[PDB]
């Protein structure tokens, strides 16, 4: 399975995905890394691993649909089968999401459906949970509401901050995201016609 990884930032999840897909038994190959922001650290991790990169500045486009179309063009150029959103922060448009339905995965740093949106850790800390986690799900049109593939709980320790909590949660992200990609890449898991997770 040919994979594109979209990033907006540091690329720790990207790096975990690079490491896992180099394993001999990997069912996925990362063929392109797309960033919507220039000179982010994930672009370096990609070049060090010998993976093509492309910056598609969202700031240059009239609206989401145009910008998504620019991404889609690169996805076709590279005959991509699966899209991983790994720290990619731009909400995608309906048509793009529908096109990639069942082929696009996103990592989210909470146990969905808790704490959807961009600042999950802040919410988690403000709410006072003692267990949080991360969620790999298919991208549906409703942000952070697509079908759930894997999750891993992570404890909240007293005194935690966004810095310390997100650091612990990212250790789980680097486990379940490579695992979720391998499940989809190998056809073990797919989005069902009824729209629920299907473990073939
Ligand atoms: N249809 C669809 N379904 C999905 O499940 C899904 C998941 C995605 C992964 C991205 C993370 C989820 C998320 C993204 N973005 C924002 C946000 O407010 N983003 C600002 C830009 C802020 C910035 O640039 O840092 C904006 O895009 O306007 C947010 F609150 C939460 S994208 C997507 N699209
Ligand atoms: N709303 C989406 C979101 O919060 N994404 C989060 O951004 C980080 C990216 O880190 P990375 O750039 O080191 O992979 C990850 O912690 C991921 O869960």
């Amino acid at each position: 399975a040919r994979v594109a990884v979209l990033i907006s930032g540091t690329g720790s999840n990207l790096q975990a995905l690079i490491d896992s897909t180099r394993e001999p038994n990997s069912s996925a190959q990362i063929d392109i890394v797309i960033s919507n922001k220039a000179a982010v650290a994930g672009l370096d991790k990609a070049e060090r691993a010998g993976i093509p990169t492309r910056v598609i500045n969202h700031k240059l486009y009239k609206n989401r649909v145009e910008f998504d179309s620019a991404i889609d063009l690169v996805l076709e150029e590279f005959s991509i089968d699966i899209v991983c959103l790994a720290g990619f922060m731009r909400i995608l448009s309906g048509p793009f999401v529908a096109k990639w339905n069942g082929k696009m995965l996103n990592i989210h740093p909470s146990l969905l459906p808790s704490f959807k949106g961009s600042n999950a850790h802040e919410q988690a800390l403000e709410t006072g949970v003692t267990v949080t986690g991360c969620t790999v799900h298919f991208v549906a049109e409703d942000v952070d509401a697509g079908q759930i593939i894997l999750q891993e709980a992570v404890p909240v320790k007293r005194g935690d901050t966004v810095a310390t909590l997100s650091e612990r949660v990212k250790l789980a992200e680097h486990k379940i995201f490579p695992a979720a990609l391998q499940l989809v890449a190998s056809g073990t898991v797919q989005l069902g016609e009824n729209g629920k997770i299907c473990w073939v």
